[PDB]
């Protein structure tokens, strides 16, 4: 296609976070995301190989990995009690039962937030893993927030449920924390800044091209 999140699934970025939160200490949440770093540029360089010339940009992932600087989009108007009846219709689930009622009492407490009892609600029963990629998510995200913008719950509701509906269970609790807008990874902005521009700088590889460099040092 186009670009490079147009390839990469959404269960890759679903699996790094994962990695990330499961991971005690900077070093294997920060190593983890060097992992999907790599994996990125991995994926343009065999997308160019087979002629597609491709963006390199990470922007489609990074708004996901940081939704609360998500200006692109506008607000998704969607509060946990909506995602509680959603999921407490699609599942056909008792009204009040035992798995039911534990969504709509919730209360925001370190990780026992919603997108966690969630999870645990559809790691029993749920679909056939998952099959969109990142930007399909982003195009839903997308539609999302416009049906909100225009004033549209009933469409909100059916673009949400075509997310539901093709993603697995793990990547409905992060599709969940990142329309909430806190991913609870353990590990802050700055430090994923931080290891994004360190990564870049690292494989820079400059190149002392002596004559430039007599130009650079011969004018300010």
């Amino acid at each position: 296609s186009q670009t490079v999140a147009s390839h990469v699934p959404f269960a890759d970025l679903c699996s790094t976070l994962e990695r990330i939160q499961k991971s005690k200490g900077r070093a294997e949440k920060i190593r983890h995301f060097r992992e999907f770093l790599d994996s990125w540029r991995k994926f343009h360089d065999a997308l160019h190989k087979n002629h597609k010339d491709v963006t390199d940009s990470f922007y489609p992932a990074m708004r996901l990995i940081l939704p609360q600087l998500e200006r692109e989009r506008m607000a998704y108007g969607i509060k946990e009690t909506m995602l509680a009846k959603l999921y407490i219709e699609l599942l056909n689930l008792p009204r009040d039962g035992k798995d039911a009622l534990k969504l709509l009492n919730y209360r925001t407490p370190d990780a026992g937030d919603f997108a966690m009892i969630a999870y645990f609600v559809l790691k029993p029963r749920c679909l056939q893993k998952g099959s969109l990629t990142i930007q399909q998510v982003n195009d839903l995200l997308d539609s999302i927030a416009s049906n909100n913008s225009a004033k549209r719950k009933d469409l909100i509701k059916k673009s949400l449920l075509q997310l539901i509906t093709q993603s697995s269970a793990l990547e409905q609790k992060w599709l969940i924390r990142m329309i909430i807008k806190d991913l609870k990874l353990g590990v802050s902005q700055q430090t994923i800044f931080s290891v994004f521009h360190n990564d870049a700088a690292e494989l820079h590889n400059v190149t002392t091209d002596l004559e430039k460099v007599c130009r650079q040092l011969h004018d300010p």
